[PDB]
């Protein structure tokens, strides 16, 4: 016989099983209360029943569980601060996805070193999730395939499927059994077109493959995902603007979908500039003040200490993209927060 | 308590393992010496090291497998006859992913009745599979998802990742780690860079979960495909002309990876017309035969009768995208078969 | 570090789990008819309810498949004929415990050449015992572990615990949960005592460790077994005769459990000796003739061919433990019916 | 269709796995060693290459970790001081098998609730800390499974009378990390126990799970260093004349004519109070000879006696114990008269 299976594999290892994870580390019945509220809060943003702003904010990635959990404690007193016209969650993002060189987050490689422990890294990242919604501060997360939200989804208030899997079949029928809301993004181009055919596609009911909470292969059955949305991140030029922010929700009503939609202030919008989130977070503000209907939320790349490095040396400052420091965050909220109460009060 | 964990799932259910069809249908001696020698083949054309050209011709898909083991015999004969000019390799594609409410494949659906008895349709693939490499006909297939490689990729002598998936992070990851060579294809828009960047990510080591042959919940870490190349599928407009291969082969020597790639005579270069294919082939015979370097391969949309059906109600014709029939794929594969041999006599 | 784990063992193995046997090799309506009636019509025996004579028999253990099968058609016709007076169930023992370099049986080794594929063994266990209840035979076997039975128990009307055994308390717990009526033998010097204990054991509810159908570790809860009677076997001494027979019924009812006992023709009563198999059966008729109210059944060990070898050269002659060959056959089990109608018209 | 599958079964629960348990509970660096150099020395004295007494000795049960731990403290020190004379084991059984509790690992909490996942996670982390005082454990393996959660952590394991004689549970002790001694059977049955060390030191094929938990074939290496013990029957065994008799026989078989002794069981007459009677006399046998004894068993615990519920602390509730003072007393008499022997 000659070989034909696994020739460009260098090794296949077990992961413990989801329920391992669950076992150790089951949902409370606080952090189960906050996920179910907080989850319909953003159905509510999505499907234009309520008029706060719902805010993705905190670091690029996950790299230290400790400093999150600081950070998380700075932005629930924000959170609360500006209930009335915010909702605040904190993005609780555990990797930067390059197919190219670079560490691969926390949870593939949590030690930073390429040792690729991924058992501990889903340990440590229920962990940190538990520890968010149990101390008040609602989490959010990106979900890069079919496995790993089986490990922790039930921690989860809001989902992303980024820019380069929207098109993907297999993840929009995962979108359409995440129990979270799920914003979609514009591809890297800056196609609409694909986050706006994602979110028809996740209100439909998909099979995809996946493993039980046993740990073993399986075939899930979806309900459907009715509060999916696009996310506007750029493309060959920001897309942030009062115009661009008209032409997609033109496009998303003609495809008779929601035409709410989210609006990151980082990555491509700012140029990936950090010190340039503010202008967009400004212009933002702009169009709330004036009119802005169709903004339900936005993404924002905060962290203890401003800026970026790429080891892990200043406690509390990105190891991946630079974000901006507490200070900035507490003008840029604040700006946010004032626009829109004059529009909640129309 | 509130409930927090699969709000919108309708069931999870184990499957049999992949042991389990690994154990009913093993590879055999002559099926493993066939898939053995067919990727080396295809490694062969995808480095310019030998000039014959890669055929991938078949169905749409496979909702018949009575069907695709007599189009196997037919195609088997031109496979031998023709087999110091081509490379034939029957296309066994189990579903077209589809954003549309209609038939969900082979695997998902193979009673073709909506009831999704994906362990007997697994079964049916392999078995499939197992009986076309017997018979000396090797297998092409996409992969649409990280863990169905596991139940028949032993058996499949190359592989494709689709427009839609060819800029996932994930699906680069599995083709980094699959046995056979891949081919990727341009996106949906006619975007050649997403497949560029494709063959250099999945040259290198990555990790991503998937099952082991026992089924369990595991991390794959993969050793790299140096066998991958790009697949010309058209966009807004076709981009199978020799001005377009000459840009596409511009492109792919500016990026260091291989410059010669394959083109789909079907799909957006058809513009979903089936009587087009011929032409598609006529105009890449003629640049076969006045130079075509570049060229390793074409794909074929080819059924025992011509056209599509909504219900499987003629045998042998497609009720997927809209196929060429016998004749015509007679007539087809004559022409490719004479340019090319004008091509290697130079 | 030093070692502590698997010190001492080769290799440890995934195993098919029972559920794939079960998707080739499901129980039919009429192997389950079969199966339910015959483990009922059992059960009447051993609680008096019906006054038929229970009779096991066949070889001493299952080395071929094809003569396995063509005995049960010969012991068909005899199952038919005496319906009336015998309820005959074909003796299907897959290994003879021995602690003596020797075949490990056709579980352990199915291609009978100190290859141990166990796999294989399980399918064509599984598949002999369909083969059987099909064909209108039911089957007996020894259960030896807290696994095997999750294969193939639900093809089995009536399972022994052998004497070496019957004082295991995880064995009694596996008993407890059997689907079938369960014989408890006498230990291997002749202890009545332990198979006693175990009935009234038995009848209790138990946990044990196993596997589920799914393969995985499981833990199981019993409901208790109340179709447990003992098999004399012989020990120090031959306990088939009268005096035996009415000592062992007067310590199964001080110990409140069924008095009606099963008495092995082979083995330690034989004293291994397969022509005194006759002998002892004849003196059970005479048993049966004269009252032999508290005699349910016997144990006989037969196949095609008379005798024992040491390699499998001759068809339908044993390789463990010598049998009494067809003709004698025929001869014990119209002695048997014959006596046993006799009793019964009293 | 006619019902032929699970008539007789309330459920089937699958488990958290082997990994599971081991991934929150590693071995460590240092109980690593003391696994791996108390079997070896326990090796040792099964093949006659060291003369101190191996002392398998402890509660019947575990039915409290608390308690187990306390105890271990106590044993510990003795273990320290008797260390030339005696190598001193923990008992750590789960399980008395039997109506009544099944046990720490089957109900941990002791209130017919079956917490499994529990209880073999309370099993594992007990057998882990009591590795880490430096307090080396020993079990009786009842089924095929339980020993993948924890055998790593056992440094000497016992097939009991009622399953010495079971074809599967040989297998298993053919695949032992640890050296294992298998007791003669419930009516005094030598035979048995000297079949299964030659059974067990050949290699078997049984069935169980990997650490994953799947259905799995374990193919054994054999196990060399098994032996028997001798623990009642009919009548008592562990006198001189019992012993000589049975080294014979062990020597007859061609396999290790070393032996242990029951103290407890039915070499008491399962009178806890009898137990130190049975240790004079084996401590008599080592003054005057006494070549055939590498080892004795007791039953130990804090407090005397047993009792049906868990009222009292550090007291059985399975077989009755000697309590603390008299396990001095016992383990002097024995380190005393075993110097004696090991000085000739
Ligand atoms: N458990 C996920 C859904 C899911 C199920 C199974 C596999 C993958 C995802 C949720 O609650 O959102
Ligand atoms: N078995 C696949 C590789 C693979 C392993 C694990 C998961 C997915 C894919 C092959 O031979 O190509
Ligand atoms: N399935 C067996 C009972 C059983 C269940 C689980 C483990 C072992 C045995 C029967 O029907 O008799
Ligand atoms: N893990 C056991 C051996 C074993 C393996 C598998 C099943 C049962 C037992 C040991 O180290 O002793
Ligand atoms: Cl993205
Ligand atoms: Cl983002
Ligand atoms: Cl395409
Ligand atoms: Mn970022
Ligand atoms: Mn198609
Ligand atoms: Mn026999
Ligand atoms: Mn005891």
């Amino acid at each position: 016989h000659y070989p034909t299976d696994d020739i460009k594999i260098k090794e296949v290892k077990e992961l413990l099983p989801p329920i391992a994870h669950l076992y150790e580390l089951p949902i409370s019945k606080e952090a189960s209360g906050l996920v179910h509220r907080t989850r319909q809060e953003i159905s509510d943003l999505v499907h234009g029943r309520d008029k706060r702003l719902l805010v993705i904010i905190g670091p690029c990635s996950i790299h230290d569980p400790k400093a999150a959990l600081e950070y998380a404690e700075r932005l629930l007193k924000l959170r609360k601060q500006y209930e009335n016209e915010l909702l605040i969650v904190m993005r609780v993002y555990f990797e930067k996805p390059r197919t190219t060189v670079g560490w691969k987050g926390l949870i593939n490689d949590p030690h930073l070193d390429g040792t690729f422990d991924i058992n501990f890294g889903l340990r440590q990242a229920r962990s940190l999730l538990l520890s968010l919604n149990n101390m008040g501060m609602p989490a959010s997360t990106e979900f890069l395939d079919m496995i790993t939200p089986q490990y922790y989804a039930d921690l989860i208030s809001w989902g992303a499927i980024g820019a380069r899997t929207t098109e993907s079949q297999v993840h929009r029928a995962l979108a359409s059994g995440l129990s979270c809301p799920v914003g979609f993004k514009n591809g890297t181009d800056g196609n609409l077109k694909i986050a706006i055919d994602a979110i028809g596609a996740a209100s439909h009911s998909h099979h995809f493959l996946s493993v039980t909470k046993a740990g073993h292969s399986a075939i899930v059955h979806t309900g459907g995902n009715p509060d999916c949305h696009v996310i506007l991140r750029g493309g060959k030029e920001p897309n942030y603007d009062a115009e661009h922010v008209s032409e997609a929700a033109e496009q998303l009503r003609a495809a008779g979908v929601t035409d709410k939609l989210m609006i990151d202030c980082s990555h491509a919008n700012s140029r990936k500039d950090y010190t340039r989130q503010m202008e967009v977070a400004q212009d933002i503000a702009a169009q709330l003040e004036q009119d802005g209907g169709n903004i339900m939320g936005v993404m924002v790349e905060s962290h203890l200490v401003e800026g970026r490095q790429d080891k892990p040396e200043v406690y509390g400052k990105s190891i991946t993209d630079a974000c901006i420091g507490w200070g900035a965050t507490e003008e840029l909220l604040a700006l946010l927060a004032g626009a829109n109460k004059k529009r909640m009060a129309r």
